[PDB]
């Protein structure tokens, strides 16, 4: 009633409607036009507009995983249904793949292509070649033909401006160093220089509506941002001297794919908690003496409000701010989940508390356990889970006890997700990944260490993507920020190129 639609908010719904009639007219169709319907749905969601037409996708996915085999006729078609359906949660078989496969481990495009039309179908075999499950071979070797192929042709050179964009951004992200609304950011510009695909019917509605929403949804969440700032001023963290301003990267993370602006409790949260999460890893591993380590610890175990007022002024200012975040956090997951989440909160917190005292003492008493044991406590201590299981129990997807179980800790789905911090992080000192390894395999070296590590996260992605996508009782929009929690932290450690992030996300508009 007070505040009315912006200009740009009553056209983005005016287009919403046009393109869900695009979406109904299209079922309308007689005949089988699976790639067709296909095509629509990839175009909103890399455009990451998805979000407006769950109905409409749906349908059109419900038709074309009824009709795949008639859909991945060629290997364009095939690489694109085989992604999208598998995102989206259908079972669906890499094999679609091997009817393409010909010697030399080579992959088939339809002879009468364009150079530029196989270049698009290598792109989308590229792209499908990502999200790979454990044992699916066709998918590493996808992976390698595609790799090779399209980098051939960047040097080869000959070819259009927007598909060479395509081919390098495709190239440099790939899927877990990624998020929807970066690879959004980067196709407004591959479609938009492309003036066949602006002139193709409908596509400039969908890029038009793009632009608008990421253009709407940046200016509430740079209103958002205003109330961070001002929590980090309050708090008084920005004279804990040994901080960082990292709340700003943190929330600009979570705005490239938390967008409604009803979950600003998430977006929120998750800035404040990593923040916190990451001072107070500072604190345990670097600026805390082994006895504030000790009260902090009881202070936490007791939910005081308060440090003694003896200790330094950095600690007791985190932990002031620490005890009020998680407190605020905790009353907004009672509003969306419908009880007390306080306790079970606090025991998150310490099982990370935990994790964190073990490599002090470790480090303290000169211990350097087993490659195992480090990966085993260095699930906890990533700080992945406490990061991930507040914010998200302020969605609106709620997550009885017995549900939560299959999603936090001590699920498989939780495991590998910290799993993949903690092994990407020790692939970027006494007790480190590269350390324990040496110590577990005598006379090993550096590069022998780091190389096993880097394929161990290779091997936990695939477990963890075949993880993520299994069916279950919890809902979807849960997993899906968990998981891109985990992608969030993959693409920050890709950045350190991190203040570009921040600037598309949260401060420059994109032209219409
Ligand atoms: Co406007
Ligand atoms: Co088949
Ligand atoms: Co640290």
């Amino acid at each position: 009633q007070p505040y009315d639609d912006s200009h740009c908010m009553e056209r983005a719904e005016r287009l919403i409607g046009e393109i869900k009639d695009m979406f109904n007219e299209s079922g309308k169709f007689c005949g089988e036009n699976a790639f067709e319907r296909l095509v629509m749905v990839d175009k909103v969601q890399r455009l990451a507009i998805d979000r407006h037409f769950q109905n409409e996708i749906a349908q059109a996915l419900d038709y074309v995983y009824r009709y795949w085999s008639d859909c991945s006729r060629d290997l364009n078609s095939a690489a694109l249904g085989l992604r999208i359906l598998r995102l989206n949660r259908y079972p669906v078989s890499s094999d679609v793949l091997r009817h393409f496969k010909g010697n030399d481990g080579q992959f088939l495009c339809p002879s009468a292509q364009s150079e530029e039309e196989k270049i698009g179908s290598i792109l989308n075999l590229y792209r499908a070649s990502l999200i790979a499950f454990p044992e699916e071979n066709i998918m590493d070797e996808a992976k390698a033909f595609a790799t090779t192929y399209l980098n051939q042709v960047l040097q080869n050179n000959n070819i259009s401006s927007h598909l060479s964009k395509e081919i390098k951004y495709n190239l440099e992200y790939g899927w877990h160093t990624n998020l929807p609304r970066v690879e959004a950011r980067n196709y407004m510009d591959i479609y938009g220089e492309n003036r066949s695909w602006t002139e193709m019917g409908g596509n400039m509605q969908i890029l038009n509506l793009a632009k608008l929403d990421f253009n709407i949804m940046q200016s509430v969440h740079r209103l958002e941002l205003e109330s961070i700032l001002k929590w980090w001023k309050d708090s008084n963290l920005d004279k804990v001297d040994f901080a960082r301003h990292r709340h700003v990267e943190y929330f600009a993370l979570a705005c490239a794919y938390c967008i409604d602006a009803k979950y600003y409790a998430y977006r929120r949260d998750f800035a404040k908690l990593c923040a916190l999460a990451t001072i107070v890893d500072d604190i345990y591993d670097t600026y805390g003496t082994i006895e504030e380590i000790k009260l902090f610890n009881e202070a936490v175990k007791m939910w005081d409000s308060s440090l003694p007022n003896s200790l330094p002024e950095n600690i007791k200012i985190a932990y002031k701010a620490f005890h009020m975040a998680v407190n605020e956090s905790a009353e907004a997951a009672k509003k969306t989940q419908g009880r007390d989440i306080l306790p079970y909160a606090r025991k998150v917190w310490e099982h990370y508390l935990i994790g964190l005292t073990k490599e002090a003492e470790w480090l303290a008493n000169g211990y350097i356990p087993s490659l195992e044991e480090y990966l085993e406590n260095g699930a906890p201590s990533s700080g992945y889970r406490v990061t991930m299981l507040q914010p998200t129990l302020t969605l609106d997807a709620l997550l009885p006890d017995n549900i939560l179980l299959e999603m936090d800790y001590p699920s498989r789905f939780n495991e590998l997700l910290c799993l993949s911090l903690r092994l990407k992080g020790d692939t970027r000192e006494l007790v480190s990944g590269i350390s324990c390894y040496i110590k577990d395999h005598p006379g090993s070296s550096e590069e022998e260490a780091l190389d096993y590590l880097k394929d161990l996260l290779q091997k936990r992605l695939k477990e963890l993507d075949q993880e993520y996508l299994k069916p279950n009782n919890v809902p979807a929009i849960s997993k899906d920020h968990a998981y891109n929690i985990a992608r969030s932290y993959q693409l920050l450690y890709k950045e350190r190129d991190i203040k570009d992030l921040v600037t598309q996300i949260l401060l420059e508009p994109i032209p219409l």
